[PDB]
Parts: structure tokens; C-alpha cells; sequence
């Protein structure tokens, strides 16, 4: 990657071109070459040149399988100081943590709204309660009353976890993963909520995306609920709509999940601090947002100065207000495991199949099933590696019987292993990123010979490196709960 430069992706389907016309200006400004490119297939390209330390400086993503970045190290941490912070609504600070660190500028932020139909409904419901009544006052006219997508959790689980049903619980910078709120009583009372307006009739159990759609733009069902993605298709079938707050449940708000568009900085690049000046002095800024959102709109914005401009539109104001009010997509590793638990939950309670509190229940023991098999195999591996590095600096001291042969490099260590891999025949696996963190390797007499030149832990993982039926020394090794993947997860 190089040096003096700004190479940034961004996919296709965004406003590409006005980005490059916020490098043009950055380039007038300092004379620095900045390259704007939009790669096919971006959300795999990245990830596969970034953990060589190839790749761009900058690097854009609505989605990244619920914080593959992150859990790769792929990302540096973003030092923005308490000014700049402000400029941005406060909770999509949220949306960009990670080990409770910020990992990514919030440049766009989307969330469901409540989608009426003017016309047949002048005055939306504020409430879920007042739906059934609203549906019988409408299915005389020959119309229904509301019609979404059921299949998705993406679109069931707000109403859900509106009388509090939640993933895990997000304590302290981190997701208690032994704590999972799916059979909660709210959970329960939401999702069983749902069943009913299907066994009343109102609601159909197999209405999908563009069955929902196909009818609202039809004028067949007075409200839908979706983003800001859908309403070009509203706009051109001309139906008099407007976009407002979801309704609220047991007294809760809805709680649609933040989506966000993220900038973030290349941990390899060795241009973070050219980078941090180009998103925070020139695309975040009225006239940076700006130039992108004319070339392919951005929905709404964190950067408060431009959000309350184009809040001008009480559809984009609408959404902000229901982001405010969602919660944070949780970014721990194999959450897509989990939402696919929810997805047949719903499935099953909606086809009659189950009652809610067994598919909740059935959910719920698939999911600590799953994240207890995580554990293990994390666990089981981490050890396998300990005993090859073990194994590994064990052949390498037998050589002369010392260790002058071991530099203070941590590299020099990988590479042993690797070589003892290859030459013994071994299934192929090398420490992952973050574990140099709080690696030491010393002696019998606890002398420091690898690690950084600190204090070392008192306590913690040391396995021993033995010779001649002596201990000779010891691999003092990173703990599992703090490998990059694995930081933003409390086990207990």
C-alpha cells in the first residue's frame, strides 16, 4: 500500500462519483493523489487484500457479515476528539464500536418507518393495539389495514423486542452471550402478538416483501412498513403517502435495528492520518455530504449539521426519529447463526405449527446450544496452538541446548511455527490476529526473551517449554477472551 496517497472503495451501487469530487477538493488543498474505486463484488474483494496488508486506505460498507471487519482486525481505531464527536448524533457513535473502541465514521444511518396511505387513512395509529379495530373498519371499503414482509426478522423482530426481547445484552462494551433474551417476557408477549392478527384474519402468514408491496402501491392496504430503499418505487405509482414513527406495543417504541454506512481506515495503511483529515475535514462537512448525496442519495445522515437540512423531507425525518429509537446490530461473531434460529421461531409460530412460547423456547435452547459449541471449539483450538508453538520452540532449543538462537521479534516466532508446520506434516494453523496483545516467551528464571518491555501479567495462560525433563521456559500466551475476534464477547 502506498505511501503519500488516498485510495478509497466504495461500492457501485454509491454516489461514487461525488466522492471523487471530495478528493478533487482534497487534492487542490494539499496536493495529495486521491483515487476513488468501486470494485465488483466489494464485500469479498476487501476483506481478501486488506488481511495481506494490500488494499485501500479507505474503505466503505453498509454490510460485513454483523462486524466481519472488526472481528478481523481489518480495521484501525478512529481518534476523532469530543469536538468533532458532537457534530454527529450521539447514538451512531454507537453503531461504529467495537471492544468498545470506535472503529468507523457513521456517514449515513437508515431504519424502518411506518409507510401510510394518506388517502385512506388520514391520521396513522400511534399504537399496535389500534390495529385490529383499524383493519375491520377497513376491510369493509375492500382494502386491509396493514401489510409487510413477515418471512424477515429484520422486519418482525422490532415488535418483538419492543416489550423487551433482545439478542444479548450489551452490559459493558461487550455482549454477555450467556445471557440471551429470546424466551424473555417480553419476547414472548411481542411475538405472540403477531400470531394473533394472523389467526384474526387481519394479517396473512405468507405476505413476503413484494406481496406487501405490490398491494401498497396498489392502494389494497392502507399502511406497510420498509425504508427509505422502497420509496422510488412508491414515487412512481402515485399514491399519496407519507412515512412516520412505527407504532408502539405494550407502551415501548418499535426497536428497528440501525443500519449505518461506515467509513473506516485500513489497519495496514500507512496513510491514517491523511486519511482521518480527508473524512473529518472534507466528506464530513455540509459541502462533503452534499456531493455524494446529489450524485446517488444517502438517506439520512449522523453529521448533524447536514441531517437537519435534509430533514427538510419528513419522510428522512422520520426515519432519523426511528433510528433514535432502534437498537444496535450487535457485532459479535456468528450472529448470522442466530438470526436464523429467529427466522424459523417466527415461521413456525405464524404457520400454526408451534405455539410462541415452544418456538421461543425451541430458539432459545438453539442459540446457547450453538454459542456454547462457539466456546468450545474457540477454546479447543487455541490449545492445539499453544502445544505446536510449545512443541515448536521445544525443537528449536534442543539445537545447542540455549536460547541464543531466539531474537526478542515477534515474527521470528510466527515463522517458527510455520516451519514447524510445514515440516512436521501438520494441519496448517498460525496464531490470529491479536495475539501478540500479551505474548511473552521467558526462560526458567522468567527472564523476559520475546514481548514487549513492560510489567508481564502476574497471572494468566503459561504453558512450559520443557527439555531434558526440565522446564526450561514459557510461553506466556493470549488469553481466548481477548484474541481480535473474540473481544467484543464476555463469557460469564
Amino acid at each position: 500500500i502506498e505511501e503519500g496517497k488516498l485510495v478509497i472503495w466504495i461500492n457501485g451501487d454509491k454516489g461514487y462519483n461525488g466522492l471523487a469530487e471530495v478528493g478533487k477538493k482534497f487534492e487542490k488543498d494539499t496536493g495529495i493523489k486521491v483515487t476513488v474505486e468501486h470494485p465488483d463484488k466489494l464485500e469479498e474483494k476487501f476483506p481478501q487484500v486488506a488481511a495481506t496488508g494490500d488494499g485501500p486506505d479507505i474503505i466503505f460498507w453498509a454490510h460485513d457479515r454483523f462486524g466481519g471487519y472488526a472481528q478481523s482486525g481489518l480495521l484501525a481505531e478512529i481518534t476523532p476528539d469530543k469536538a468533532f464527536q458532537d457534530k454527529l448524533y450521539p447514538f451512531t457513535w454507537d453503531a461504529v464500536r467495537y471492544n468498545g473502541k470506535l472503529i468507523a465514521y457513521p456517514i449515513a444511518v437508515e431504519a424502518l418507518s411506518l409507510i401510510y396511505n394518506k388517502d385512506l387513512l388520514p391520521n396513522p395509529p400511534k399504537t399496535w393495539e389500534e390495529i385490529p379495530a383499524l383493519d375491520k373498519e377497513l376491510k369493509a371499503k375492500g382494502k386491509s389495514a396493514l401489510m409487510f414482509n413477515l418471512q424477515e426478522p429484520y422486519f418482525t423482530w422490532p415488535l418483538i423486542a419492543a416489550d423487551g426481547g433482545y439478542a444479548f445484552k450489551y452490559e459493558n462494551g461487550k455482549y454477555d452471550i450467556k445471557d440471551v433474551g429470546v424466551d424473555n417476557a417480553g419476547a414472548k408477549a411481542g411475538l405472540t402478538f403477531l400470531v394473533d392478527l394472523i389467526k384474526n384474519k387481519h394479517m396473512n402468514a405468507d405476505t413476503d416483501y413484494s406481496i406487501a408491496e405490490a398491494a401498497f402501491n396498489k392502494g389494497e392496504t392502507a399502511m406497510t412498513i420498509n425504508g427509505p430503499w422502497a420509496w422510488s418505487n412508491i414515487d412512481t405509482s402515485k399514491v399519496n403517502y407519507g412515512v412516520t414513527v412505527l407504532p408502539t406495543f405494550k407502551g415501548q417504541p418499535s426497536k428497528p435495528f440501525v443500519g449505518v454506512l461506515s467509513a473506516g481506515i485500513n489497519a495496514a495503511s500507512p496513510n491514517k492520518e491523511l486519511a482521518k483529515e480527508f473524512l473529518e475535514n472534507y466528506l464530513l462537512t455540509d459541502e462533503g455530504l452534499e456531493a455524494v448525496n446529489k450524485d446517488k442519495p444517502l438517506g439520512a445522515v449522523a453529521l448533524k449539521s447536514y441531517e437537519e437540512e435534509l430533514a427538510k423531507d419528513p419522510r428522512i425525518a422520520a426515519t432519523m426519529e426511528n433510528a433514535q429509537k432502534g437498537e444496535i446490530m450487535p457485532n459479535i461473531p456468528q450472529m448470522s447463526a442466530f438470526w436464523y434460529a429467529v427466522r424459523t421461531a417466527v415461521i413456525n409460530a405464524a404457520s400454526g405449527r408451534q405455539t410462541v412460547d415452544e418456538a421461543l423456547k425451541d430458539a432459545q435452547t438453539n442459540a446457547a446450544a450453538h454459542m456454547r459449541g462457539f466456546i468450545d471449539y474457540i477454546k479447543s483450538s487455541n490449545e492445539q496452538r499453544i502445544n505446536m508453538l510449545s512443541e515448536a520452540l521445544e525443537e528449536q532449543y534442543s539445537h545447542h541446548g540455549n536460547w541464543i538462537f531466539l531474537r526478542n521479534n515477534d515474527q521470528v516466532v510466527y515463522q517458527i511455527m510455520r516451519s514447524f508446520e510445514q515440516n512436521s506434516d501438520s494441519s496448517h494453523n498460525l496464531p490470529p490476529k491479536g495475539w501478540r496483545t500479551q505474548f511473552w516467551v521467558v526462560d526458567s528464571q522468567f527472564n523476559r526473551l520475546v514481548g514487549h518491555s513492560g510489567p508481564l501479567p502476574k497471572e494468566g495462560p503459561r504453558h512450559p517449554i520443557r527439555y531434558n525433563n526440565e522446564i526450561v521456559g514459557w510461553v506466556l500466551t493470549t488469553p481466548v477472551e481477548r484474541l481480535t475476534r473474540n473481544t467484543d464477547i464476555n463469557f460469564d
